[PDB]
């Protein structure tokens, strides 16, 4: 049921000047669209969705976790911390940092939450615990964005991203209340309007998390999509390119998402 219908991903990536990796699953039939799906691509900010899921998993054992207020210093505010910079003088709760990391891609929030989990290895351990043997987080913000060609640090594959996203949003990897909180955070993302969402009809529900490393044409998005009248679709679209100053493209991500939906025979 993989690639029943071929789609022109090769032409798309050639025009982009790099590589595009796609994995999309129709959770009803199990049909898939797969292109470069087992290659590694940098996560960039996209690790923050999984980070929030890991915090939610912890919260199942620690009922006071999400309400815990976290104070932080000005030194915590690395570049691109749009929410946490507004609460420097007050603090934010763990839940609020999680929402900020997911919905505004807040970097300070992400580092504070990584500390809660025991760092990159702690997040990696959570991903192993759900059966993902591909994901690896190695570094913190901002160093994890280097996106060096051939470097496996801070990467996953489109396939493993999709598989893990399915387990966490639709499967049993989180308890039901936490699963719905994760979904709600993804649905409230503000940074993805020009990526997978641009390929998804306005009357379908969707949650996503983006990433943009800033170098090597490297950017991404993953999403759960609920078309009306049929089972949800999970998909991941990752890009990279050979040269350090190659620019990412949101349009290319949207276009790859459209091809994926077409390949699944989802009328959109
Ligand atoms: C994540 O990849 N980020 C965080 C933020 N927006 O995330 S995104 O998924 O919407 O793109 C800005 C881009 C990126 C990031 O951390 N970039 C570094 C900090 C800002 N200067 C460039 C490198």
């Amino acid at each position: 049921l993989t690639n029943l219908v071929a789609e022109p991903f090769a032409k798309l990536e050639q025009d982009f000047g790099g590589s595009i990796g796609v994995y999309a699953m129709d959770t009803g039939s199990g049909a898939t669209v797969s292109y470069r799906a087992e290659e590694r691509f940098p996560l960039c900010s996209s690790f923050k969705g999984f980070l929030a899921a890991a915090v939610l998993a912890r919260s199942q054992q620690q009922a006071g976790l999400l309400d815990t207020p976290i104070r932080y210093g000005k030194n915590a505010l690395v570049p691109w911390s749009p929410i946490s910079e507004k609460y420097l003088t007050t603090g934010m709760t763990v839940a609020e940092l999680s929402a900020a990391a997911v919905q505004y891609s807040d970097n300070a929030a992400a580092n504070l939450l990584l500390k809660e989990l025991g760092g990159p290895a702690g997040l990696t351990a959570f991903m192993r615990s759900i059966g993902d043997t591909t994901f690896r987080l190695d570094r913190w913000e901002l160093e994890l964005n280097s996106a060096i060609p051939g470097d496996a640090r801070d990467t996953s594959s489109p396939r493993a991203v999709t598989e893990s996203l399915q387990k966490l949003t639709l499967g049993s990897a989180l308890a039901a209340p936490q699963r719905q909180q994760f979904v709600d955070w993804l649905k409230g993302n503000t940074t993805g309007n020009h990526r997978i969402r641009a390929a998804v009809p306005a009357d379908w529900a969707v949650g996503d998390k983006t990433g943009t490393c800033g170098v090597y044409g490297t950017a991404n998005d993953y999403a759960v999509v609920w078309p009306t009248g049929r089972a949800p679709i999970v998909l991941a679209v990752y890009t990279r390119a050979p040269n350090k100053d190659d620019k990412y493209s949101e349009a290319v991500i949207a276009a790859a998402a459209r091809l994926a939906l077409e390949g699944l025979g989802v009328n959109g």
